[PDB]
């Protein structure tokens, strides 16, 4: 049974998160998606992420606390999945790549997310839907719902 | 009738920031220079910029507020240049280069700054003047005054 | 009067260079694509140009020979723009950009390619095309139809 | 049932290679190493990487031509491994990643390799062999064995 | 007479930097630790340092402040040697190296720490530390003893 | 006894070599310009190098061959000094620094060059040189002499 996990912090959920998850979904027998403890408290978060995963049934949202590589090898797995996409930190991804692979001997996985989702990040679609700016197109229906609400 | 902004803080503007002025000014009908609301106020910065591009008669300062391609797309223009210099985050430059183009249609045009003045930039230049150290042939002549009534 | 160089191979064009053109044609009053002296050859080279960019008015095709600093002072112009895509040789443009300005005072722009079209390059074009691959998606319509003749 | 392809030339094979193959082979329920068609003929290249994986009984050994992605679809796959050195070409990488999704849909997953073998590449311990130093470490002895023989 | 300076806040030392430490000391006739004013207090790093470096007679601790290019010509050395791990910001290391050149002539000279200790750093092994991860192989022991002591 | 060793082609020499001899010159007791087996024969190549470095008594040039660590151990030391200029292939400097460390225990010690020789390159100068463009700002003037004579 293989299966990986892929964490964050999912604040919120992105196109470019799902199309990872898809990509993990296909790939192993199980994928959780670890929320690791911003502007959505963590029941909404959990909740998008569900909301846009519905295609993917060997795929589980569960809440994470401490050490990545912990909540890895107590879920019984040794395989984390990250998404590449314009603007991560690849280095310091690296660098904890490498820390993780020591500590407790977990691999990491990376996959360039989409062409179509290399520019949208957590962080920048907030920033730009704050100042007005729409980025529907990057993000599930299930977050624009939220995203709007909140700007009304 | 062709324009480009160059937006930032411009805290305070340097030698970095007139090359790449100067060189837009060149290549395009009109540029308007951005200050994007720091240790200098706003209207210290305005008159920074402005008694450092003397020189430059199709230039004009403005401030701004929001989303740069709004500022953009209202004053007529649909192209922003922005400078290339060491430390430069231009993974994130482009990653918001991207996000630009998608949401409204503008371009962004990167220039390298000249060796010379590719390693200021406003946060070092502030840091190493607050320490004691002479930047002085890195920034505008307007600036160092500035800079050096408030280290007195 | 303003005017842009965009020099190349062009081996064959493709969409992520169409993209720069394009840009590149709404920003200046000319454009020049100046073809640089491979699988074609330079006649029909120009001629994929020239039928993939009907829509550009203001941009002309030329064959250009030694220093593009040269090719551009020659023509009348100062500015040099360029595309970046996954894969360019950041560094080293960078560098070239830098000799340009040093020996010849010309300023070079760059510009990302639009996500969809970040991925091709006309040599990987080339490669994918011969090994039985299907980019048609990626390049001008006058493309695909000699690259079908030849692979046939 | 899940299979990854790790395609390559192997010549040599290099630990950093087994390293990812080990990782692999502990993901997937099958791992096929692709020998893509140099110092070491065909079969002396499928023989040291054969005589270096009996240590993994899902890893199979193969002779490819063309595309991979072509080879992976043919052989009942979607994912690509590959893993991640110093002196990688990362962005060539990824330019190929997203070319081989958009042709075919497969996906491409990267590992970092272990620290140790993080310089090794099969360029420079040949290169490095040839002019008398010792790469030893760095090989597996089936290669160790081979290289010696050559070099006498 | 030649000296090298090693800047830092070492909060904690780590063994890239004592790797770094030991290379320095065997190119430089002096080599001085220049602890730069956290989790551990100023006497606890100098503390640190001196107990991980006793086997290098020809290295001296010293707290800093200000400008490092201070600290060196005040010392009397001309020279900055500072280590590269994996997550290093290089591009800013190269920011701070000419800024340095050009205030006050100081050269900036960069080594790569060895593979095994590429990947700590001060704050990731503080982090890994916190959340309960052995990071014990990448410190020296005094750290490991007082790392200890808090956690406890 | 201090000692470093700068390896390379020099074909030609550039001022960002110089830039970087000197900087040696002025850290180490010894240093050894290693000219390593083009456009300017061996014997000029030495030639060029030495009338460059007249100003640098501690300097001493000579022809090397095979694996620079060889060189450096052969000549009784353990450094090699290397420059950082745009367009540098740092990762492979990287690997081939680990790489040497590995194999000799030799440490290898990075410099960036002068912002204003920066972007000279042997390979690009040459080619500048060839097509009628003036890099005589970038190059020693023995360089310049052999450079025009040839051009004649
Ligand atoms: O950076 C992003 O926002 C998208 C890629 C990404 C980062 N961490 C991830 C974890 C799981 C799946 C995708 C990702
Ligand atoms: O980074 C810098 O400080 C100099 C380059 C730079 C960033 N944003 C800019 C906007 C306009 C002109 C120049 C710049
Ligand atoms: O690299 C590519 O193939 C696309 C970007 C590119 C390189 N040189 C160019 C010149 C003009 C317009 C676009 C480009
Ligand atoms: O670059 C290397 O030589 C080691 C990493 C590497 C490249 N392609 C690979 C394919 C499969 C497994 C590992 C690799
Ligand atoms: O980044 C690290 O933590 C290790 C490398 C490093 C940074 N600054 C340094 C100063 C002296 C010696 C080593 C270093
Ligand atoms: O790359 C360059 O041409 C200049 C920097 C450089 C590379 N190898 C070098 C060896 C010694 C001194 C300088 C250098």
């Amino acid at each position: 049974m293989t299966g990986a996990v892929c964490p964050g912090s999912f604040d919120p959920v992105t196109l470019g998160h799902v199309d990872i998850f898809e990509r993990a979904a296909a790939q192993f027998d199980e994928v959780v998606v670890a929320i690791l403890v911003g502007m959505f408290d963590l029941d909404e978060r959990i909740a998008m992420v569900k909301e846009s995963t519905t295609h993917l049934p060997n795929l589980r949202v569960q809440v994470g606390h401490g050490l990545v590589v912990d909540f890895v090898r107590s879920c019984g797995m040794t395989a984390i999945v990250k998404g590449l996409r314009t603007g991560t930190d690849f280095e310091y991804e690296l660098q904890m790549a490498q820390m993780n692979k020591h500590i407790a001997g977990v691999d990491t996985f990376f996959v360039a997310t989409a062409p179509r989702y290399s520019f949208v990040s957590s962080s920048l679609a907030k920033e730009v839907a704050m100042l007005g700016g729409d980025v529907s197109e990057l993000l599930p229906e299930p977050v624009n719902r939220r995203l709007r609400d909140r700007l009304n």
